[PDB]
């Protein structure tokens, strides 16, 4: 099998940019979209496997989605509303994923919005200058209100009175307004000294339970309970100072408190809040003077968030589970069972482009992902009980991970490269920081590959394999993984000497070792691909086919039905057309002077923009997948020049693709939409890229 999406991270510092409806469905704003997650029996997962599935996306905003709210009107749980930095509030139908209608009434950056609990078509939004819009979407009416000249942070319509709205501001002011009286302030709730992050009305009416009660949470570290009869505080809760628990986080990351609330309908004397470090607390409001709280997941370690929580969304499933979804700066979405306070499951997410994918040949299914948010992911893709078993590695990364390559035999041994030219070596079976190469590339590391050492390293006095890195400046370095703080060698010195070259060497943009370790291909800025032999990188062939910079080279595997297939090399450049070359003749003749090839073995045309990655299926003879800036991945029968299927699920430009190690039908792709998709070739109805 089934497709999977590792989605972009839920947006930070938004008072309501996620919500859920019963059954049910969870939605979260992420970059310029909302992602939708089915939760409960309707996700259709096997027993024990978490019952959720990422099922769709609301696409159409052109800037950060700042706000998201579902309708909570029976029969209309499929309706929802968004706000965005693009200046619009949109009403969507999640069944069609389409806009129903929208407005652009705001003139200043929108802060938040909320769908009225009492009025079927009313959405109330507020902006950074203090302007409020009431929007009755289904009768084409709207009204502006202006309360106080202050930056709105949060807004929540009363569940009990259709005209009443609570508004919290950046400076700590809280008001209750009546929208039928031009926004008249009915109660000014004084007490907070800093940003209001959340306002939750008591789900029961009256002040007997434990007028109405309101709770507010603030950056000032207090939760205040208010009597909305008498406009006065009745209780102050102050966050506890708790020891941090779980895996150690990066201390250099700036993190200030976000104090959000959920007031549960089934337990009206209790109040859930976030806390420092993203711990969740259940407060007993019957105590409350005494300030009694209970930590979520108090009796089990490794389940709590590790950074601040922004939003909390209740969801009652069709099989009656009382769930609560949390979003966090730590990039995990967690689902809690409120009846037990245990974490039911975790959905990880990505905060940058998915630049690189690498499957381990040692630990089958272990998929490393290089991400623009400064953390390497390792996805245990074959985890039986968890569709999203992902571990994060942050130590010594601290920049965009643009290249990855597992060692071919050594468990845990992961090379990485970054956009600032850094080359490092992780031991993912340890908690140690990675070893960093003393030598940096001047530009981004495009590619890493393991191969036999060559001189001068091979003459010392190592290891079985050297680590090769290619930077955007055009140098390929040979690194000794047992002396990374030592000297790395520019292989051009060897290439020049071995081949008696007098003119300048080409700017290298790609490196690919043949599977047997005997042949190294370099792709160059001028489009040429050069073929070199061990031990001293003797040039045997120059392929002149591409007319723009080479991005990607892949050699076919050696476990096909014919051993001749291991001489096939696919390549992609900044042009759209892909080529395959058959290097059998030249490599077997082992020529004393180099051959030039100027005609392809096969030509694969159909993409309409640059090719970033090509890969051969380990399950087939001559089946290729390609990733393109045209926003598609294409599967080809390369030997017959037949396009087979075209995956269009990404919104971005694709940067990487990898075949699943065990399923012939499954492919993984990453893009600049901050997504990784696992998709099935059998589910793709389009045979070629859009023309
Ligand atoms: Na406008
Ligand atoms: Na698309």
């Amino acid at each position: 099998q089934e497709p999977r999406t590792l989605p972009p991270s839920p947006n930070w510092y938004c008072a309501r940019c996620s919500d859920a409806v019963p059954g049910g469905l969870f939605g979260f704003a992420a970059r310029t979209s909302v992602f939708l997650v089915r939760v409960g029996p309707g996700a259709g997962e096997s027993p024990g496997t978490p019952p959720f599935r990422v099922i769709g996306e609301l696409v159409g905003h052109t800037e950060r989605v700042s706000g998201f709210t579902f309708s909570h009107h029976p029969g209309q749980y499929n309706l929802c509303a968004t706000s965005s930095d693009d200046g619009t509030v949109k009403i969507w139908d999640v069944e069609t994923k389409t806009v129903v209608t929208e407005h652009a009434l705001h003139q200043h950056t929108i802060s938040t919005l909320h769908w009225s609990p009492r009025v079927k078509d009313l959405i109330v939004s507020g902006d950074e200058k203090g302007v409020v819009f009431c929007y009755w979407f289904n009768r084409n009416d709207s009204q502006h209100l202006f309360i106080e000249p202050r930056t709105i942070f949060c807004l929540t319509c009363s569940p009990h009175h259709e005209d009443l709205v609570a508004i919290g501001y950046k400076d700590g002011i809280v008001v209750i307004i009546d929208i039928s009286k031009k926004g008249e302030v009915i109660h000014r709730l004084r007490g907070h000294d800093d940003e209001i992050h959340s306002i939750a009305w008591c789900p029961l009416p009256g002040e007997d339970c434990l007028g109405c009660y309101l709770a507010t949470g603030s950056k000032d570290q207090t939760i205040r309970i208010w009597s909305c009869s008498r406009g006065r505080g009745v209780m102050i809760l102050k966050l506890p100072f708790l020891k941090r628990r779980g895996g150690g986080i990066d201390p250099t990351v700036k993190e200030r408190l976000w104090l959000t609330l959920h007031w549960p309908s089934n337990q009206p004397t209790q109040l859930v809040s976030s806390c420092f470090g993203g711990e969740l607390l259940q407060w007993d409001l019957t105590q409350s003077w005494r300030r009694k709280y209970t930590l979520f997941s108090a009796s089990s370690e490794g389940q709590n968030h590790s950074r601040i929580v922004f939003n909390l969304c209740p969801l009652q499933t069709e099989d009656d589970k009382q769930l609560l979804l949390s979003t966090s700066m730590d990039r995990d979405v967690k689902c809690w069972d409120i009846a037990t306070l245990e974490c039911s499951w975790t959905l990880p997410s990505l905060g940058g482009f998915a630049y690189s994918l690498a499957f381990s040949s040692v630990d089958i299914g272990s998929l490393a992902i290089g991400v623009g948010d400064g953390m390497i992911r390792v996805w245990n893709t074959l985890s039986i009980k968890n569709n999203y078993d992902v571990k994060n590695f942050w130590q010594g990364v601290k920049s965009k991970v643009t290249a990855l390559c597992w060692h071919p035999t050594k468990e845990g041994c992961l090379a990485f490269g970054t956009d600032d030219g850094k080359v490092g070596l992780y031991d993912t079976y340890s908690n140690k920081p990675p070893q960093i190469s003393s030598t940096y590339h001047k530009k981004t590391v495009y590619t890493l590959a393991w191969g036999p050492p060559v001189p001068p390293m091979s003459l010392g006095g190592r290891p079985s394999l050297a680590l090769y890195s290619c930077g955007g400046e055009g140098i390929v370095l040979q690194h000794n993984p047992w002396k990374l703080s030592g000297e790395a060698f520019d292989i051009n010195k060897l290439i020049r000497d071995t081949n008696s070259i007098k003119y300048k060497l080409p700017v290298h943009t790609e490196i690919s070792w043949k599977a047997d370790g005997k042949i190294m291909a370099l792709g160059n800025e001028d489009g040429s691909i050069e073929i070199f032999q061990i031990p001293n990188l003797k040039l045997i062939c120059t392929i002149q086919q591409h007319h723009k910079l080479v991005n990607t080279i892949s050699w076919h595997h050696e476990h096909g039905s014919q051993p001749e297939l291991s001489y096939l090399m696919a390549s992609g450049s900044n042009n759209a057309v892909i080529y395959v070359h058959n290097l059998k003749t030249v490599i077997e003749s082992s020529p004393e002077s180099p051959v030039t090839i100027t005609e392809p073995y096969r030509t694969l045309s159909g993409h309409t923009a640059k090719i970033t990655s090509v890969a051969w299926s380990p399950h087939h003879d001559g089946r290729l997948v390609s990733a393109s800036y045209d926003g598609t991945a294409q599967v080809w029968d390369a030997l017959r020049e037949e396009p087979l299927c075209n995956f269009r699920g990404h919104q971005g430009r694709l940067l990487c693709v990898a075949w699943s190690p065990l399923d012939p039908d499954c492919i993984y792709s990453g893009a600049d939409d901050f997504c990784v998709h696992k998709w099935l070739t059998s589910m793709q109805d389009h045979s070629r890229p859009p023309q």
